[PDB]
């Protein structure tokens, strides 16, 4: 069975950027809501013992009457799953994935410019990414829980721009939200995804 | 040039069902939001003085460099426009179009019931909405501000499930919202509308 995995960090770990009372319900009920209906899908299944990022790569190969749910509901747990890894309370822009970054971008400002562009023109419930795309860096974004790896990409980093994500403490200002997110990325978990996928 | 529409009623008209804070971001800022964005794509062009209920049910017939704005904006505006007219704090549940959803549901209980599946099951951001097809009544969903004109259906009655419209006041428990909203219907204006479109 999949589980709800605890948190790296306490839910007021993330203050101010992100609220206690938002990271409690993130986690402790909507996270738990895409675990309890992944397994409900998966129960005595054969995707009961097959990866969650397996099926999220393969998501075509998914019988037909699971598919709709792994999609939704393992997107759901592998997204939140990668989310709370990269973040952290001490955010230091370190690693080898920051060298390849500025290589690709010129900057890293030029680099959280368009990720902050693509993160505030989403429109509806989604994800952006960065991701490895044969070698290379590329910032995507997603619909509701689609994931890149469904797409060929490895994601290293995401933003969750579900509404639930930032309406609590930011409402309708998503892009205050994302100017925040940077002062909590975890780079060393971000480098760690980056050089096993590059 | 399109307008922000006043409410018909007091910010906190809707209490205890919708919060004033809620009316208050959901109408001064999303909907502006939309407005502003939706005047950007249109003033000056062709489509200036086109009705946006013309528009929308048009969709393909929308130049393709303003087609996703129109879709997604002007959705926006036409949604919320619907939205706030609906809503009263002097709900009564009669008028032609109760007794006609009477006789096909056999009960309001059962088209509430079917209503509400559909509400909560709905996956990330959309719309809820009974519509006139062919002179019967439907309740069909549509994903972020699609409406269902386009595909030829007149709505009559919309319940907005994006986080932005409960999560103040239910955060994840979008049921207990879809509980509070059948307290504030304004089925003297969904009659009218239905009457206009049967
Ligand atoms: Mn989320
Ligand atoms: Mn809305």
């Amino acid at each position: 069975a999949f589980k709800l995995p605890n948190l790296p960090y306490a839910y007021d770990a993330l203050e101010p950027y992100i609220d206690q009372r938002t990271m409690e319900f993130h986690h402790d009920k909507h996270h738990n809501t895409y675990v309890t209906k992944l397994n409900a899908t998966v129960e005595g299944t054969e995707l009961e013992h097959q990866s969650l990022a397996d099926m999220i790569a393969n998501l075509d190969k998914v019988p037909e009457a699971m598919r709709m749910s792994v999609r939704n509901n393992g997107g759901g747990h592998f997204n939140h799953s990668l989310f709370w890894e990269i973040l952290s309370p001490n955010s230091e822009e370190k690693g080898g994935v920051i060298d390849d970054i500025k290589a690709q971008w010129g900057t890293l400002d030029e680099f959280k410019n368009e990720f902050a562009n693509k993160a505030t023109t989403l429109f509806g419930s989604g994800w952006t990414w960065l991701v490895v795309n044969d070698g290379k860096l590329e910032i995507v974004t997603t619909p509701n829980q689609d994931n890149p790896l469904t797409e060929g990409k490895t994601p290293i980093l995401g933003l969750d721009v579900w509404e639930h994500a930032y309406y609590l403490k930011y409402q309708n200002k998503r892009p205050d939200y994302m100017t925040a997110f940077w002062n909590i990325v975890n780079w060393k978990k971000v480098d760690e995804l980056y050089q096993a996928a590059k």
